[PDB]
């Protein structure tokens, strides 16, 4: 015997010709909204520091945990692997217990040693690509869209127990910026997914 | 004319990672591929680097071999924060754009690189056994180690080079087989990087 508790992890970087601004925009898009609506909203900068203690109390906290980042080279910007290296490690015991097999039955079981099952996450990302390079079979990702392109990412998250919620993707976000289109998608967005 | 090749070790010794995996198979390489006629080069990620040297390394290497273990899946953040500085400080050289150069925006991305001709190798070693890779109901739905390495595969191919067939060690930590390994990526290089 109120709404579900939100991480949102917000892996903006000043760098060559990103600035931030888009990520630290949806962050707080994110944060407002949600709170709004009822959810408790914590919010990790990495590229300010972090506690890794702080952040695996965070994870065990949350029932969503929000990745809000810019593609940096097909992926995330290295300050948030280095983030989930140093995190999810460190969290042996608590995120995860195992990889899940056992030494009788080697071949099986992978990612089946977690610790948060119940919990979940979503990827929010802004890209310079546009939407059909993930799409379009004959485009660069040969159309296994923005999932399979993090495949990696999704797969580390999954090996603590989660499961993903639907991804959000900004595109074409150099050359025609859209805020305001992006900001009433994302709302739509978390209002279908995170919202319940 | 054998290929020069640049061996780029992304090893760390950091929690159950010791590094001396990832050292010996750099070395297997670097010993076999100097025996067999190429020019090597390596680049020890987490000892440093200086980002134009390895500009020119890219440029002057026919072969980049990725030597890495996994972490979480994929490249230790040292790996990614060598090709974030790496790659980008590299644009002009080893990219000029990201392809959309005419009118057509919806299309071209990833055909804007300049080392077309070059090619890369990934070197991985895993905890997780080969089978998590290949069978359908296990965690990778059958992608195979291509589909897992698919943005790391994908941003090398951004500047315009091509894969060749990856190298995998499994079950590293539970099942050791130092000698397997080698045995098997010699046979590797003798294969895919020997010509
Ligand atoms: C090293 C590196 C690698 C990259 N690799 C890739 C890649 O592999 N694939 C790819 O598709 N892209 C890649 N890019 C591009 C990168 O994804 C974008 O730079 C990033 O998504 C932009 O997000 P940002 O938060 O940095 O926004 P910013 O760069 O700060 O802003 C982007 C645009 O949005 C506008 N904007 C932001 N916030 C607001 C606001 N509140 N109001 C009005 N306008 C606003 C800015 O004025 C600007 O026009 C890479 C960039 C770098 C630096
Ligand atoms: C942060 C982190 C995240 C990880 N994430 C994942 C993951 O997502 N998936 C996954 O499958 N695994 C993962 N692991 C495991 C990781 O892939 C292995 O620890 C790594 O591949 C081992 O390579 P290494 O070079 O560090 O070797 P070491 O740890 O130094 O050695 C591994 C074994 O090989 C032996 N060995 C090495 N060289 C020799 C030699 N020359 N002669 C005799 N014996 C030798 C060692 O004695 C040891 O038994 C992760 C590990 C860390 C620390």
């Amino acid at each position: 015997y109120a709404m579900s508790n939100v991480l949102i992890i917000n892996a903006m970087k000043e760098f060559a010709h990103s600035k931030g601004a888009l990520n630290l925009t949806l962050t707080n898009v994110a944060a407002d909204f949600l709170r709004e609506s009822g959810h408790q909203v914590k919010i990790t900068t990495v590229d300010q520091g972090y506690d890794i203690e702080s952040e695996i109390e965070n994870y065990l906290w949350a029932d969503t945990i929000i990745y809000q980042m810019p593609a940096w080279w097909m992926g995330e910007p290295w300050i948030l692997k280095k983030y989930i290296d140093e995190v999810f490690t460190d969290g042996h015991g608590r995120l995860y217990q195992s990889d899940g097999r056992t030494r009788s039955d080697a071949t099986k079981g992978y990612g089946s040693g977690g610790l948060i099952q119940g919990k979940t996450y979503m990827l929010s990302v802004t890209w310079n690509a546009p939407r059909e390079a993930f799409t379009d079979p004959e485009q660069f990702f040969h159309g296994v869209g923005v999932d399979g392109v993090y495949l990696p990412f999704h797969k580390a998250n999954q090996f603590l127990g989660m499961k993903p919620l639907p991804t959000f993707m900004c595109n074409d976000v150099i050359k025609q910026p859209d805020i305001e289109g992006d900001i009433a998608r994302y709302r739509q967005h978390l209002a279908e997914n995170v919202n319940s």
